[PDB]
């Protein structure tokens, strides 16, 4: 029968950015592969109460639930290497758990007593772990909870969530319970050595608030020498078998090939007492083969805020590039700046060398006169266009523009706008996954091949309804909508007029997985490489 | 001229109920009476947003200031001994400091930042503390600011409020900032002697903050000899004129002269700079004598929860100790259990051998069947009585008990009670400070020797107007109302009824200090005399 | 006048390895340069009492001063760079601190006190830092003295050094004392970006034991950005004219360049209120002319332990490189195990392609078998050779089996070898400096120009006097001695058997100095050239 659930707490050392999280992903990934139902949630030291107030071009893109929460972006790396919805609740922040204890305190559920750090808050905490224990929507309890802790350990922010931890591992006792830190070996190029002492000084510090490590990851750009991690194993009290040596791996797909390798899912498995099976690699050995070994390549514009990789579209950059490994292709990402786009010429200079144009959305944001300017140019060249939410707004003032309504926008973008075709119907923000039903032998209809879908929700302002018969003659068609048909959810240009020229209002990229890529993203890297091979 | 505003820093170490409290307000009046022009201030470690949400059996009193604000007990130590009104500003928590930069970052005010405990925890105590320091009601500017800092040194919910400290110190220099570390000096009876290690870890740990301690106030049993004081100043690094001895005084009040002989506040006034002038100790010098040489003795019975002496009614205890300065009295308080005077025989049994019943009220209360039943005793008995807040809601239930009204009750009290004679006017909640007129020649108008009043209110059930004519009824008067007459502020009997029997719907305790008594406690402590040389 | 003595105290943080003691060095020069008379002093934490009980190829070599003091190798790039010959005062250590005070505590010089860590401890490493601001032997007493700390923050042996800084940064005050602490920025190659979180966990460390940095020398493979060094001030408290960026320089002579570039030497100057005045670089520029600029270049055989660099040789390798600057050779260094050149056929594939061969002697080898092996080679080859202290012990024994003594060894090396031409006059082991008086015309006294010199020693095996006669016969003449003639201090063959074969019992490289080679390597080097050009 099913063990008790197992907690595995994934923390970090000497600096954020060394990749924890996808080093939990790739583990939860492991043990899912030999069959084992994992589970996984992040904690954030930081006290707002969720990303949608800061900027995504800072901090990230905001990734979105089912359920429509709004999250940090690591909750979209536990999705994509579980291909598993996850719910609003792995994402706890310290602004959340202070809001939540300070608001039973205003009721008075505490029954009079002061209410401080520990117990309460280090309470809330705990319960919120041990709430992901709790059986599913279809009561299977999980094998594995995968909690990563965010920020460094030493960091004044994090020490309630350790504190936490700790609490739990001695509720549970080490038969339930595996600490896997992950720290740096820097590499010092005038003497030619890597250094072991931050890695000590880190798991001093962890040693210092009562955690003893069950392994450690070693990052490093280069793999480690084994007297190393013979000297960190003896200088540190782990386990020589729980010492991994991690270097900088070629793509995030082989870090699930470099941890096995290690045999590190092997040694939590027998150390957490698990059954053991072996791995199937199948999928991931198709995977690694289509993402190795691509037969052709084509050029994609991402117009956005500037010429250079954000992680404000990494969900969209990552469901581009497994569009391509559908096909065999490598995608190659043109990132291009809005603004050089306003001018025809400038657009012109921008998008001639690419084969298809992708107009991502989001919030924080300005200046769609380019992004209309570059629809405009790819509608002439003849260029396919996929456009995600506001990407779909810049196509249909594009289409009013084309028609009679040259001063129309959204009233986002112009308030004072004698033609709103964008308004809100601040109004609802829509939130989460809704239905759309869609137009037999539309365009979007042969990329789904469904009548019936549902995609993921951000956003207030919608196409005003008084336009549609107008914007119509532009040839466009609203081959989607509610079923109630009262909101465009798709837009399309007949394959006749344009090859691909497709919208949507919600976010696909969200529900793309790299073993299985989303029909839009499929259908789009299709037509730029139609597009490229008949150039 | 005046120079810049000086902030001093009470810190504590070792242990809580050291009396740093009541140092830093002997050390406020030792300011004053040079003629600085003082101001008070406490930070809370707690969550609690405020306390009134604790139980005051548990915790001690609610205070109230007059803008109604709730405030924590050391409030009403600084009012005592400064005479000065304090704004809600002077209590500050982490409860609401969480609560405030939440809801900033709620509303967008940080502009897209990741929030953070530095820098934004700790600007909004900075901005909080340095607020102090700002002109008042009529433009004076305090010359020095005194924060207390709660907790101990090392408790996790004080690093935010330490580490603010820390910063107005780097940020105004040392020639405007002071920390004084109240520290236990403990005795070991089997060997004899005094221990100085607590104080060495306490400005230990002090250090590792970055903190450095200007003095160190040496809490004993007994004075501490000057070859200890020596060895802390050589170990401690502290100025040997820094190291205060300072035993348990008699009463609070020898505080001032014990810090005085230590030469604390000369060491204080010098290096901080500040315009030296001689200690004025006129009145407080009349104040103990008045305290240390009793002319005669009364006992008065405080009807509460138990037989034992509580912080529930620190204010009321001090406010009847004033009313004693006055007379020149000693006042001993029979602390009385109200349910043992549910019973005539048991009231008879706690009350007959005193010579008068304060009746006091609060929140976290049940029993009133036994409050009525002390109050009808003692109107039997001849006893004076003096009701606050509660206390006239007994007293009015009482008359209500004694016309015809047998089942009457507050509606708080007996939901189904036929005679609701308490009753919401839950209602408004009355806080702070309301004005009232009074009945000319009424005897509460003797007490206060004026027709216009002001008391601070802290209760949301009135006089049901509704039964005004019937309970008139027992003799009882409504001497005193709204200046619309809306509201029962004062109810009494006639003279010749009871000699002194009177509620009242306010706390006057709050409007109490030792140097300026409030007139109904002086009448009432009268009262009392009176009938002991009488009776 | 003259100002009192300043000190600096430069720190380190994150790992060892960072190039802290060149850093000080180049500082110690720009002073220098300025007109300063600095002085420079080593904190070693580790309870050796001297490196002579060490390893040299695990740990390095043993310098040597004058007063004959065996000390860290730090010792010799300060004496480089400065140019001056340092005391044995300049390396303490932790087991010369502890010996020290438990040999006062045995004679009862404490006089019945508890010895403990404070005050014993660190009064005497206080005392030993303050000794080196003393009047030195001419009456001169420094400007500055910058004594290195060695270790990182938070180990556990550093914690009385620091203690002992701090303790004089409280004696002294800010006005003497600056505090310089060195500290890793890494780069994250996946992820391109340069991580601050490792600073700033050093910079809480060093504040958490009550030291304040007052400027921050950032090591890093690239140029740190200025929005990077602002974050830093702001986040550390330091001045930003104090955050000096001091990414990976070209060679170690370049150093003080990248230094004075960022300002750092103006800093210091200016925040010690030293007499400013401008840089005179004449000198550096002329050495920075011949190394970046060399006309030609040269290899030469290092005979050592491996065929990979040793630090066991850094001075040897140094002095090479400034002979080679002397004449603007480079110089390149064939490392070459002495055990492939034991036999003729692998002597000769390791040695047939270089220009010269040196012989470096020490401690901790076995196998000069294959070091006369070399020799033998290099004499049949025509190659010069230099052999230092073993070396010349080598080249003696090669030449006592060239005439009939083919078991003659070293009593050291074959103790049963019945002719022991190198023997003990374990004898009086000779340290420190020792004057030579030279032969006429010898080819070392051709070299130095005098006839008189001295050389620092480190050895206790001498020639054997009995073989005098003997072993001239091989051609070899002792062309220096004792000024007695007791002792063989130099060895040579004549001009006519071959062009440049010297051998001497010193360690010259110890006297060398990159602004003033040391006449042996230069004539070597010149020997080296004319081989290569006439071969
Ligand atoms: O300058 C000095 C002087 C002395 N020591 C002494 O050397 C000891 C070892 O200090 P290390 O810096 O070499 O640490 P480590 O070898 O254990 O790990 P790595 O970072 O190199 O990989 C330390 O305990 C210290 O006492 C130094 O490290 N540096
Ligand atoms: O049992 C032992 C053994 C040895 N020692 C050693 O004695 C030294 C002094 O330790 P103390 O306990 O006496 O501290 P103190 O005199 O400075 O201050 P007081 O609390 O007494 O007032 C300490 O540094 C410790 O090394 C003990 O204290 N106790
Ligand atoms: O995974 C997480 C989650 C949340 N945070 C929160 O982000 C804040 C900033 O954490 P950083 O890691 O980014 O440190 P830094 O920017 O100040 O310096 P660098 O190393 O990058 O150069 C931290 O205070 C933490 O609360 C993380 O760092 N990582
Ligand atoms: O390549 C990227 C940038 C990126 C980020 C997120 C994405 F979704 C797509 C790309 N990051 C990488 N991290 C590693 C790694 C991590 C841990 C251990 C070993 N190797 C290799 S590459
Ligand atoms: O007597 C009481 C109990 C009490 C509390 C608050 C009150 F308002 C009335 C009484 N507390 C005392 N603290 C000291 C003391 C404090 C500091 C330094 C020296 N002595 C003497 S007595
Ligand atoms: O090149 C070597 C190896 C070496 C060591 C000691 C020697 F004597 C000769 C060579 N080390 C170097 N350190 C730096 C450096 C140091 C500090 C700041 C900036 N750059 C450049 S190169
Ligand atoms: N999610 C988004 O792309 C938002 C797009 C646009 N700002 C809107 O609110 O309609
Ligand atoms: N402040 C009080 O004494 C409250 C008394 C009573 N519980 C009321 O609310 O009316
Ligand atoms: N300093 C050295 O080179 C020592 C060489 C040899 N071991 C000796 O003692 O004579
Ligand atoms: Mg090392
Ligand atoms: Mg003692
Ligand atoms: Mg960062």
């Amino acid at each position: 029968p099913q063990t008790a659930t197992k907690h595995l707490f994934v923390s970090g050392g000497v600096a954020s950015s060394l990749g924890k999280g996808l080093t939990a992903s790739s583990l939860g990934q492991l043990l899912t592969a030999r069959g084992l139902h994992v589970t996984m949630q992040k904690l954030d030291p930081y006290l707002n109460v969720d990303p949608g107030t800061m900027n995504p071009f800072q901090h990230g893109e905001v990734f979105v639930t089912e359920d429509g929460a709004e999250t940090d972006l690591d909750v979209g790396h536990y999705e994509r290497f579980l291909d598993r919805n996850l719910p609003g609740s792995a994402n706890v922040t310290t602004g959340q758990v202070y809001s939540t204890v300070i608001a039973k305190e205003r009721r008075g559920e505490y029954l009079g007593d002061t209410v401080q750090v520990i117990p309460h808050i280090t309470d809330e905490i705990k319960r919120r772990i041990l709430a992901m224990a709790q059986p599913d929507a279809d009561g299977n309890r999980p094998d594995v909870v995968i909690t990563e802790i965010g920020g460094t350990v030493g960091d004044i922010e994090s020490q309630p969530f350790l504190e936490a931890a700790r609490q739990v591992r001695h509720y549970l006792g080490r038969e339930d319970v595996f600490f896997l830190h992950v720290s740096l070996v820097p590499y010092l190029a005038p003497s030619g050595e890597l250094k072991t002492k931050p890695t000590q000084h880190s798991v001093a510090a962890l040693r210092s608030i009562g955690i003893t490590p069950d392994a450690l990851i070693l990052r490093c750009d280069r793999d480690v020498p084994e007297a190393l991690k013979n000297k960190i194993a003896l200088m540190c009290d782990v386990d020589i078998d729980g010492v991994i040596s991690t270097p900088d791996a070629p793509s995030i797909y082989d870090i699930p090939k470099v941890l096995h390798r290690e045999e590190l899912d092997a040694f939590v498995v027998r150390r957490l007492n698990l059954p053991f099976r072996d791995v199937d690699w199948t999928e991931w050995d198709d995977l690694l083969r289509r993402v190795h070994e691509p037969h052709e390549t084509v050029r994609i514009a991402l117009v956005g805020k500037y010429v250079e990789l954000s992680d404000a579209y990494l969900s969209v950059a990552e469901a581009l590039r497994a569009g391509g490994f559908k096909h065999r292709a490598k995608v190659e990402i043109c990132w291009v700046a809005s603004d050089g786009c306003e001018t025809t010429s400038g657009a012109a200079a921008a998008l001639g060398d690419v084969h298809g144009v992708l107009i991502p959305g989001g919030f924080g944001i300005r200046g769609i006169e380019g992004k209309i300017g570059a629809i405009a140019y790819a509608r002439a060249r003849g260029l396919p266009v996929l456009g995600l939410c506001l990407g779909l707004q810049c196509i249909v003032i594009e289409a009013a523009r084309s028609v009679g309504l040259t001063n129309a926008n959204s009233a986002e973008f112009d308030p004072d706008t004698p033609d709103p075709v964008i308004a809100t119907m601040g109004g609802t923000m829509r939130l989460g996954s809704y239905p759309a039903v869609l137009e037999p032998d539309s365009v979007v209809a042969q990329a789904y091949q469904t009548t019936q879908v549902s995609e993921r929700h951000r956003h207030r302002y919608e196409v005003n309804n008084a336009y549609r018969d107008k914007i119509a003659e532009s040839g466009l068609r609203f081959s989607g909508t509610s079923p109630d048909g009262h909101l465009v959810e798709f837009v399309e240009y007949p394959p006749d007029r344009h090859p691909f020229v497709v919208g949507t209002q919600a976010h696909p990229e969200l529900k793309s997985r790299p073993t299985r890529p989303h029909p839009l993203f499929v259908a789009f890297v299709g037509a730029a490489i139609d597009y490229k091979a008949g150039e």
